[PDB]
């Protein structure tokens, strides 16, 4: 709630401070007097999502039109953050689906990406949330989801591989059962 | 009904430039009511059309059923939920039963439902049901890939989103391969 | 302010819904029966740069720097509103400055942006009033400020020039005087 | 300089801080994939802070060979931390120099611009430290440095502003003096 | 200047000028192809010569605005016909002035570019056209117009020469006498 | 099929239409730059459309040639260039050819060869991508031919719908190149 | 496994073999440029075969996470420099690597971990990439792996048929990846 | 096979045959630039048809091994140099080689040397990709071979058709890349 | 310079030196796939070091013939890093304004080959292609660029994937007029 949130800014505050000395560096100093708090703040911002509902997100927009053909909403920023490292992991989220006479507002298809991505995560299970969200909001005949996405922690540090990014895709009703329907969407988010 | 209507919808445009705290009688703003209104009658000009006058009786005879394709043809449309454009491409593709279309009649199609207050959806399966009537094929497939504005310039913000849909008709939802050589095609 | 934006909220609402029926259209029609309040939210979304100040927007992030370097800030994404049709302008913004005692903070650049462009504008102010801002707020050597916008005006209508890009450049204090200061620039921002 | 002894010393209280701020945003520090993520995050901070443990002598480890023409090292991958909200900036550090019969060891800028970025900082600082320690280990006739960065705290957050990149230079010595010199600089680096 | 009383007038002559063309060719104008063609042939060809309908004076349409930057409108479709061998010419203008108290409306820069495009005529002809025209509308400081077409006498025909492009330029005011400000001009339209 | 003695005589004639069609216009046939515009468009006209003074035996010119090959054969980005039939006005791409040989192979240049008997005529894109594929076939009587025309037609994009990107795309496959889906896909993966 | 006690005793015998070669190149060991050169030489020939000195279990260090997920994993444009075991120069490029998890996920890192354990050694291409899949699929029991390895070897570029544009592409496909053809055509399609 | 006898031998009779074309074209071979004309026309001729001079078995020197790998191997982007059997006038390009080794795999460089082979030497296209194929599977019985050429033909853009653009595309598959259409679209996604 | 028989009598000791260079990594030498590694290693190193051999006369094989800019660009440059032995490749650009000889083209490449085929530091590489040009014609000026990925610096210790290397010699007019040097930098792009 909004309420945690200005009762654990102090908390998080303290914590950034503690963090800056223990790194060797001086709180006091200019450059540094406030980043206990604009840290706290963006690490706030960075997990909203956890703030969030699939109901108050929809806000209703389920719409009726008598389609039965594939929709999709590509190239859709993600912002994520890594729960191993506290480093963001950002990319694009491809969603492709297949109604079942209720049709979603397209913008809520990149709202149940915000949901999702800003929290502390894995990639894979960032990818299969979108997609069952999706399935439960909308029961449609199919949804698939592609992420592709640079993870900071594998090109800032460890392995430093500067060009590697991870593509995890989760296929659910139609989008697993038929290829063809599978193989359309993949075709189209090129 | 355009003439009827222009000082009714600059009425109404002169009272958003009021209620938006602007100023309607400051130089920039004085001929706005009506050049918008005038933006907004050519915005919707799909609702003046129908498909015969369109068609212009250009439906010729080819007896070789071979694909035909007419692909990035600019489109620009209405939202409307928000009334803010949503623009982009329409790739159309056919197979044609004895009867082939002037291909700038593709187009045409595009214009008489893109020029309307629409959601991406309708538009796409309109274009197909149009074509599909018209020329009475094998099957028609329609591709649109658009930019959004409601979602780059407000509400989510994502900006390089894209919505593509499609309607495939006849042989090229009973077909496979037929989708399958259109979708290659139009890259 | 926000309490004159939810006092004149109706009254554009009352405007929109009025432009559906003259337009032909059925405002009672399930996907138009909440487009005059989502319409007139839209509007006053892209019209919040008369709610701020360049002194709030700034928020005293002004960094005394012994920084007498070439500072640029390009790619700003910008979306206007053209003040004669009431249609969107849109494209990227490209800032440099050469900053005589005091840098501003990167972030307010592109705040600036965002005071003058969320406004019903013609591309030539809103380049002068970003120049302007900056040169006032940090009295710095020298500004130069470069948007390049596509009008829909242009493309969706009119003349229906479908590539057609207005460029307007601002230069000043040593960006005007100095070519060489102007030719980094110009050359920085490729 | 910071040593190896102050980062064993200090990595559980680093540990100490990165769980406190699990707890404080909502998380569960128990489950699974947040188990080791104190550890874990403060070894990446510590690494992303190592540029206080180095010395401009240590890293030039006598590689300054025995030319009066221009030499580039450019497109050296850069990693910073911004030190007002202690997220990543990320980039590229394009250097030019005009020595002086002594030629520094190429790998040796790379090693200059991790020094610097490898610290919490600001783009101005760390462009300016690059270009100074360059002039100060081989009192060259000039050096040149751009570096281009996309700041995640402007697009990810604030302004949000997902195309925006920060473009800071600085011209020291016949760089700044000889318009030629520094023409031919950056032509060659595009 | 041309009618659309004299279009109508002359549309019968036109159409039997196509028909007479098509029998010397050696096709037959009486199968179901060509039908049509005489009275296609001749419309198509009085809208490729519209701008002899227009005069600056009704383009402009007042669109005149009461500045100190250089405004450029490039990428402009340009589409006209070759008078040597009536054989379509296209590509793209690129404009840029110095206003001098009065600003155009960015649309008509575009208008100016259909007026002499649509007409019978050789690249040099058209490009000083546009430059003059906007050079006694608006008494500015200086005017600057590219113009790139492919020319299909060159690429169908002739000498085939598939990849040839005519660039022409013309410089007025002080884009002819300050190289600064044609150099910036050119800079910008890349 | 229309000869040069033909061209020669149909000249003053083509060059009247087009001086008639200035003077319609609103134009100046005296000006110096229209003077000799009437020829100039007569030659150019009969250049376009000299795919009618060719026969589809004299453009192969016996270049047949015997091979044990039953592998596919490409010729693709063979630049084209066409006359509207409607409008009399360039529509202008690329054409990509594929056949699956059965022990004759038609000499390489002979298949852009074919593409100008047919595209320098007034046409209709359909009519000419069969026209080219038939001529193959006929021509080599081969397992199967694949015939791919894109073209940015002018009167589409400099008049009438004025959609500055849009380009049409015919296709016509025969033989195996209809029956056998797999060798349809080796050639449209092969001419990206 | 190749240790660093190993690396300091090995380094002055690398040392003197590459001062041997200074001067059997007809070099001068003693020139300012080429002083230290038999030791950085050595190291970073140490470097270049650091992947000796691993095993799989300490490189994978437990990042196997056990929480469930039944969908395709890829990661891609993986850096690689590895070296010719017969000619003892560089082959350089990228891996992709998919894989279909059977309730086993493994840290993204490790997967280029993995790279590197097999990379850094004297290699032939087919061998590097068959060693990539085999570790993953022993590690996480997975329903199928996929590897795809593409190189420049430096050996065909700078010597030998000297083809500049020249690239080696080898592919691994295990369980579900050799099987299914339609999970292989999805790594495929997601690895452009 | 030719050899560097005949070569030495027969240059004087090609120097004397480019003499007397440069006399032909209306030249004067005694002016600066033509003096050693005859000579150097005569070297480059024999370098581009030198691939008379080698046989495969020299060729592939013996660089089979015995490593049992069950997966694809490719060589792409091989820049190919021929010479056109009817004009005299070059064909260049690239060619892209995959094949499944059985219990033999073949040196990564010598997929390139069999190229050389064959491009140098007068051809035509299709022959050329076929040879490149036959030589592949008979030195090593592998499950199978494809080959793709594609190369811009100088016969067709610097004169005759003079089609700027176009490009021959060839392709060859043998075993089970013809038999498996799944092996066959492995290698032609892996080749782009 | 190194002569053909100096290759002969010291492709032994680089052998030798291969094989003890397997055995101290913890290879094995004897193995199948290692058993004529040492010949090969040390045969592409004659070969990456066959410029020492070379003269500039020789090269030129007085291919120089009888006042505008001529430019030889993207020349596929392939060298080794002195101090690693590791190589380090890419592209020279050379322009030159003549005076009265003109070098044939190729000649130009064939220069680059005799200095980039030896161990160098990509500065002096440089200098040596500008100064070979400029003493083998006499012309009014001549400018080098060199652009290199060095694998030292990507493939290990820095580890900086993108980083290149560009290095340039302006000798003559290329020096002395800025106007040359910026027609010559603007036509290699
Ligand atoms: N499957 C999956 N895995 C994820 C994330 C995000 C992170 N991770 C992975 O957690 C592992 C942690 O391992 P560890 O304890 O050994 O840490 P550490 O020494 O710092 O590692 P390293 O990075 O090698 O230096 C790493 O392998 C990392 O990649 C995700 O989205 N999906
Ligand atoms: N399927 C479909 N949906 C369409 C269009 C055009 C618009 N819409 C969608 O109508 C929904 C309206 O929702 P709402 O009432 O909650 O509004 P609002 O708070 O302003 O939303 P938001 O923009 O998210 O801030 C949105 O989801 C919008 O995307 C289309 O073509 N196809
Ligand atoms: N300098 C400048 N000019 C601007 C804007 C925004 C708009 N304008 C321009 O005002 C002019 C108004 O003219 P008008 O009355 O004739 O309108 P209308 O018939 O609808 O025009 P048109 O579009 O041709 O159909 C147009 O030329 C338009 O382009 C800007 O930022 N900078
Ligand atoms: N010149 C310079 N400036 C730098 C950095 C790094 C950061 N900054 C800038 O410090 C300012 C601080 O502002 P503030 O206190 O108001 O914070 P906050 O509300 O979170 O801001 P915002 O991001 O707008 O939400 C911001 O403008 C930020 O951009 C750098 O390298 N160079
Ligand atoms: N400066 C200028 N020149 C222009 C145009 C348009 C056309 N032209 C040129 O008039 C010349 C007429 O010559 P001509 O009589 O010999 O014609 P013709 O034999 O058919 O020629 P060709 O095409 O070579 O076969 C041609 O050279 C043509 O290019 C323009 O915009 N600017
Ligand atoms: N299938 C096919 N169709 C072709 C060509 C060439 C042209 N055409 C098409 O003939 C139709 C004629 O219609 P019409 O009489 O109404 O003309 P007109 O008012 O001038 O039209 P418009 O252009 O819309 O203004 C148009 O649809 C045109 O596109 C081709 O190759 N294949
Ligand atoms: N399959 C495979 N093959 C590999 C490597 C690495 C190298 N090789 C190949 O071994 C062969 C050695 O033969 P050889 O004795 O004739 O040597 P040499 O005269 O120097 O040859 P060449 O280079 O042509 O001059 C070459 O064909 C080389 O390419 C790999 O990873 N996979
Ligand atoms: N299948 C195949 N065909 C090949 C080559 C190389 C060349 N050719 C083709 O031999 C034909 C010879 O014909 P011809 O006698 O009529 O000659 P000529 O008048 O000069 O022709 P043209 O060029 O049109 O002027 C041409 O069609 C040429 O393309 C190849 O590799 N594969
Ligand atoms: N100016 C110039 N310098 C050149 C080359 C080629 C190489 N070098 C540079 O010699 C230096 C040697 O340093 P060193 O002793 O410390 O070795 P080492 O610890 O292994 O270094 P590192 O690689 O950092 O790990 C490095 O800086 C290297 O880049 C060139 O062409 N021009
Ligand atoms: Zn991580
Ligand atoms: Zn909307
Ligand atoms: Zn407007
Ligand atoms: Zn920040
Ligand atoms: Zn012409
Ligand atoms: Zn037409
Ligand atoms: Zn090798
Ligand atoms: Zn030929
Ligand atoms: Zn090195």
């Amino acid at each position: 709630s909004e309420e945690d949130n200005e009762l654990n800014l102090p908390n998080l505050a303290a914590a950034y401070s503690s963090i800056l000395s223990s790194l060797g560096e001086n709180p006091q100093r200019q450059g540094l007097l406030k980043t206990p708090w604009r840290a706290a703040s963006a690490m706030q911002f960075f997990t909203k999502g956890y703030q969030e509902t699939i109901s108050d997100v929809l806000n209703d927009a389920i719409f009726d039109e008598d389609h039965d053909e594939m929709v999709i909403v590509k190239d859709i920023d993600m912002f994520s953050m890594c729960e191993h490292h506290l480093v963001p992991f950002v990319g694009k989220v491809h969603i492709g689906y297949l109604p079942n006479k209720q049709v979603l507002g397209l913008s809520k298809l990149a709202r149940i990406v915000e949901i999702y991505s800003r929290r502390l995560q894995v990639q894979e299970r960032l990818t299969k949330q979108i997609a069952v969200a999706i399935t439960e909001a909308l029961r449609p005949a199919g949804v698939g989801v592609v992420v592709e996405a640079t993870h900071m922690c594998m090109v800032m540090r460890g392995v430093q591989k500067m060009n590697s990014k991870t593509v995890t895709s989760t296929m659910l009703g139609v989008f697993r059962e038929d290829p063809k329907t599978r193989e359309e969407f993949l075709t189209l988010i090129r």
